[PDB]
């Protein structure tokens, strides 16, 4: 499917696109008597959009002999080669279930009935397929992505079997591994490194060099696929928070002479992810760990690369954002939220709204919401995970309400699609520029990139890593609303406003 | 608290508002291929909102006696009169809790430093509050309604004694009782009828002498406590569906001389539904029966004047749909839905759903009777998806909570949106005009949203909390929410 | 997997076991003013027991294409073949979970420190192994017990592939087919059955006919198979209920003259039961249709034959027994209990306490929950609910697995009412036609005219380990452990 | 309601009901060769029951001010007092529901046609009744009844209200502090100490004086009330399990030294145990501490005094350990199982602190063990002896007295299947430990009353009363004795110890008369 908009706002030239929009917002001011003063503000705006796309767009994973990687890579031969396969409910087709940019509707508008009309997420602008891919990477574990499926134990076994032959010649690049980094429970995994001594052995030494091999990996994987564009993606082990010290990585500067020095501070993502940008390859973190320091912050700013990230954002952390802001929402206020879980998978291995209601929320009935979270470990239970987070709320005259969620599912094959979609929407935004309307000045403009840090991620992010002067933002429905109503704009539509005078009205 | 937005499309003019609104949209259509071609489409409008609300808002509820009805007044009155109360937790102060116009905030944008601003859902523009309503209503049985407390076994004992002397004052009205449409345990309990014969029984005949009465009632209601201001609301007990026959009840003419001849196919609803259309007052419905057949919502548009509702949205139907919504839009397919909810009282994606992989979902719903648990009711729904490559996903919502306390302030929200929008009239660019008699605009809080012919009924949840936001803010001179936060994204 | 006890209770005659047992219980009589009167009884018996076991046992189940009859085909085989399999967690080896008789295990005593010894349930005497089954059956539908395992959606690809070749030679034979006592649902799939009219169409007269057919079937399967012994189990679509009407199926004389005018309330199982019985056949009822009308009893007890069931018990059924029973048993008073299900199998398509305490009471992939709403002292409250996801026909093979074996077992077992007064004398009877024993597999216990239904999971195992105890010579259970509290 | 058993086995005599009693056993051996030889075992005794109980029985609670404490003295008076309270639910009576002696029933037999007969616990030998408990005890804080009811926020306001009179008269004693073996955040709470120096500040000087003073405390409530009969039960904040070492408290005369000696191995709870024991007054141990340290059993055996404890068996754990029983006597294999709960008493917030922690996390994979350990043929080296467990228990404020819990079991079934099984359990937790300690207390009188002699001089039960293991979630036993777990073999011991006093066997479910006939 495709998508034509009949509007004055949007010129197609040349697989280019250019679209005038009109950015509206207001700045409030609550004062005295409890008074809320708010100022409308407008700025226009010229949007450019690479209507060209890449033909094959490589992806390099860190981390890719894991749960996530293998599934990645195993969907993209899957559904590129339609792959159908035995299971005991029969024969299946592949797909991308889970996938928003791949699965996922948006509404276009009304037919003529006055009906809603929706059209696939990805029918509006053009976007990277994954079947598009062309996907390599990094693990400190050798085992080729075959072998990787089998211990992942994600897929139907005769996927893997069909599969055998192409992802057994799948294999990952030696990577870099400092063990005081990740999980105790390592160095026996660790068998693919980089960075070894004359003798052969450990070595945190030589952290520029192991910089310089990183470059010249993503140097390879480019040319030796014909590939103009690349994107690499943290999907490895958790690692330990690094401390930001002034002097250290605190600055672009700072930060690259501490690696010059293998400071203790350096660990293998920072690494990667300077080596990426460095490259001028958008890097995104799906880990909890901060490797986004202030001086690579810097880095990526200086040299103009995208970056995002900070933990891929969990099925049951999605489900308990939309339920607790329902609740909030509807004026329920909820006084404690027991979060609970356990896998049996590696990762579980290595890891073994109050603002805006102050109604609810105040310092005369309570200001606190009493929440605990809990990941156990339980090997029996492998890649399954098993979710349950309960919700004790008030209602009015002493009333209580106790909602329980229990979730189960492989929690690959969620994973998978998020990052496929974190790809897909990571590529799309590298085609995007923009520049603002000088009311006064006719012209003088030149377009720019975003800020490098690709806030519109935050959907698919745990702990969206935050701008300076500006405090994250989660809320799922409102991370989805901004995609959405910025595919829309693109194409000369406004936003969404559900009011449907065409009905309500006369 | 207040807001006072800077726009130059806010107008005033005696105790009025005028407001500009260009409201935009876009047609859409589909060709051999999937081409999808837009045709945007715009439409000016003026809102004129009345800014003289009642000093006083009366309220007169069908089934005053019941579980809603009493917690209802109870709230009002402990809320208006700060009644705190012992818990074996401690002395609690009343509040209007899971209450969206009372209890939840909209934003209204960001501040100095670039942070979103939270204003109170009913402080943007001059809405009524609950502690202003003038309660009372009918039900068929004649207990007080202290005594009505007691029975429904909501609120806590030390709230029902130190409100035993002002609920002991509130008796419901006479209503009108035809057995065939409940019956049975609703049977015995029917002491307070007007419909009764010579004898002193009931009966289902003189039923236009029952709509006369209704309306009357109503007029009296007024006049008794000095309202001009008045909105009827169905909670009482769900009626037998009836047959919406041509002839009968298909139009309006029909509709009253089926009432005159006494057709079987009037039920109680449907003349308290009438009545108040005739007296010329909002008119809300609580349950789930198909009270507004053609013939009213024709004597509704005649008489211009609101009809909404079909079932009161239940919690659980909320968290259903909210879940339903989250999952559809990541890409998940929904297989199974499980629903099931027992309690013990009285009372848009063709990518996964088509041809090929097949547009059904199986769809359980249960509701068993068990009193022992009383008001707390329980509910549990699963729903069980495919993943990619195989797999699935299996999500069980479990809830447990008193019923009437989750339902009473959404009688609130309706009755005080209900109010809002009485308010408001438009004009498109002639005169001004009052919404459509039937208030889409109170989705959010009916289950089976009563809608105008060849339009199809949009549920989800937060579409409908939307929309209502937008109308708020556009009446004070603000564009829907956009979410894209420019001030953060771009440099 | 071998049990030795020293004791003068019991005797070894050639295959022959006897076992002295005194049987002592007490009746009980309140009078008025509230008082129990407690009179202690005394029963003494002798058990025979023939300790030659068949070396294969034949198995006729009615509804062999079923999610349940397939399933127990394909565990036998690969048990019986080792038959490992491949899954997404590796290579796994077949086994018999979930069977009591199989996998459980009882305790003997205790050892030189006083620790307890348990010992496999079926260590203590002979019992044949489902290994040994040699299984056959009845379908309405023809199609092979591969293409059945298809169908059902119950066991591992790999291992249903494996089993292909195997499973593939398996045919069940016609069935009968009485269109109006199934859910309807089940119309379109007969393609196998006996009763075909002049015109070769389903009939539903000429039953005597039926029954000879299916006494034909199982003369068959006994000679062609060389088999001694055979028992037939139902475990197909549940019928309706038929009426039990006085003259037509209050007895056995009634109920043999309806089949052969055949009467409307003649259910094909009630043909089935009926052939079972008069070949000498144990039977099994897995559903819950009462196709053991009193003719039918009656039938049993002339031929000495047995019968038992009236629906195989449901794991989540197992459960709330348990759960209700200890409740009760710690004082607390459940008023309220919302079960709850909704399964994946073929089961659910033709789908669509209180007496013991009177000082509380006084004036493939099936999902089930049930919960538990139960007051406290003081007026507080007690919520519990029981969540279970399971295949049940993973948890319903190895139950009927367990059904055989304890049916074949008892066969093999005949006592002797010892009388004081009368030494000597008195040829071995065998058990009551109806095997109540094997109520902790059937979740609604065929029982005798007077007697109430047990129902109680705990009690039902505790009855068939003391029977398997008092056999060798052991007393019941008592678990007063007197070597510790007492010294 | 009462029983009588027509049987040559009981000569009820004055009082003195001597009853005759065959027990019988088994020793297994298992050869190299997989045989088990099975040796039948009897014992004769004979078995005196003093059928005079005392009519009033003493109670002293250690931690009285507590959720439970407060709890167990507002049920004895509303149902001694006939008190029935006001809810939304209406006017209720008050009740002991929740309590096994005093809501469940025994069969005795059947009728004339072959069905049951049950009967109350209590109707067969006579056992003292909670209403005639006369309650006191100890407790660090001083806060009398009532207000200790409002801060548990365990019962109905009204019913609190209507006990406020009475209740408020009742004053916990003051008790032993020694901080360094509680939480850490209680000593805030610590108002009411015997252990004060000259200036009147907590010491952990003069453990002996401390021991004496519990002694006479007990001597005076005994007096004061004209009580015969008195039993100490603790039911305080868990402590943090003590180190037993040799020549400190390995035996009672180094045990008695290292008191008087002020030892820093002598916890407040074991002075009260050792205090009882020299009272020869029976001692419960409520909580999962180690309290019965060698050399304090070892007093009790040579006082003759009854000792019982470790852990007051959550209804959860004894829900987990039915079900798990269950599916194991099924063929079913468990290979996980994962325990969750938050509550937001002070019980809670104590167990936050992980050394109080771990006294409660043992005690709960204890059963496990036993279940794999009974079952060779799911649990063995080649299939393997694996059976994942974890224990998680948080503290929510918000939630109150409410304690929430999720178990859930991961189990394989045949050919590859699974099944898993999720049981949620909510309610006030001090409304089943309550009935749960009026259990224990009544048990416990009723086995003072009873002596046994093996037959072919009466004496009295091993000190241990592991009869009452069924109530107690960490079984405390002998050296060479492993503890049994299962929860529906401790009820049944209960049951058979009954019904063998009257002269009736134990239950057997045979049905002969039903089954053969
Ligand atoms: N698996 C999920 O369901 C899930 C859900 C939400 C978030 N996450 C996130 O994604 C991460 C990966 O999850 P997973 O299931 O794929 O994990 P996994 O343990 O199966 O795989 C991680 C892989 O990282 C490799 N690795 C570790 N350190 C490395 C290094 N320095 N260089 C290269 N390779 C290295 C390991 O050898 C392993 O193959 C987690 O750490 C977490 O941040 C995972």
């Amino acid at each position: 499917t495709s998508v034509k908009v009949v509007t004055d706002k949007c010129t197609y030239k040349d697989n280019e696109l250019l679209t005038k929009y009109s950015y509206e917002n207001a700045v409030v001011t609550k004062t005295a008597s409890g008074r809320f003063d708010v100022t409308p503000t407008v700025q226009d705006y010229v949007f450019k959009l690479d209507l060209k796309k890449p033909e094959k767009l490589g992806i390099m994973l860190i981390g890719l002999g894991g749960n996530n990687g293998s599934t990645l890579v195993a969907s993209v031969l899957a559904n590129k080669h339609n792959v159908e396969f035995q299971t005991k409910e029969g024969v299946k087709q592949p797909n991308y279930f889970g996938s928003m940019t791949q699965c996922s509707t948006l509404k276009l508008g009304i037919d003529a009935e006055g009906n809603d009309v929706y059209a696939p997420f990805n029918s509006l602008l053009p976007m990277v397929s994954p079947n598009d891919f062309v996907v390599s990477g990094w693990d400190i574990n050798n085992a080729d992505l075959y072998e990787a499926m089998q211990r992942s134990q994600v897929l139907e076994y005769d996927l893997q079997q069909r599969l055998k032959a192409k992802m057994s010649l799948v294999k990952p690049l030696p990577s870099i591994y400092y063990p005081d980094f990740i999980a105790a429970n390592q160095d026996e995994r660790a068998n693919n490194c980089i960075n070894l001594d004359e003798k052969g052995n450990v070595t945190t030494r030589g952290k520029w060099t192991h910089l310089q091999r990183i470059r010249r990996d993503i140097q390879n994987f480019k040319e030796e696929n014909a590939l103009d564009k690349v994107i690499v993606l943290w999907t490895a082990n958790t690692e330990r928070y690094v401390e930001v010290s002034p002097g250290v990585n605190d600055t672009m500067e700072n930060l690259l002479q501490s690696i010059k020095n293998d400071h203790e501070e350096i660990a293998p993502s920072t690494i990667f992810a300077a080596a990426s940008i460095l490259e001028g390859v958008p890097y995104i973190n799906g880990s909890p760990q901060n490797t986004f320091v202030p001086g690579l912050v810097q880095l990526a700013e200086h040299e103009g690369t995208f970056i995002a990230g900070d933990d891929l954002k969990s099925g049951q952390t999605k489900l308990k954002s939309v339920l607790a802001q329902f609740l909030v929402d509807a004026g329920i206020k909820p006084v404690s939220i027991a979060s609970y879980n356990h896998l049996g998978n590696n990762d579980g291995y290595n890891l073994s709204i109050i603002a805006s209601n102050d109604i609810l929320y105040n310092d005369k009935l309570g200001k606190k919401v009493d929440h605990c979270i809990v990941i156990k470990y339980m090997k029996p239970v492998g890649d399954s995970k098993v979710a349950m987070d309960e919700y004790y709320s008030e209602l009015m005259l002493g009333g209580h309400n106790r909602i329980s969620i229990h979730n189960v599912c492989e929690d690959s094959l969620l994973a998978t699609p998020l990052i496929i979609d974190l790809l897909v929407m990571t590529e799309f935004c590298t085609r995007v520029s923009y520049k603002k309307v000088d009311p006064v000045k006719e012209d003088a403009g030149k377009f720019e990139n975003f800020y490098p840090v690709l806030t519109f991620l935050s959907y698919w992010l745990k702990a969206p890593l935050t701008r300076p002067g500006f405090h994250p933002v989660n809320g799922l429905n409102k991370q989805r609303t901004a995609l959405e109503n910025f595919l829309r704009l693109l194409i000369g539509l406004p936003s969404q406003n559900e009011l449907r005078f065409e009905e309500r009205l006369l």
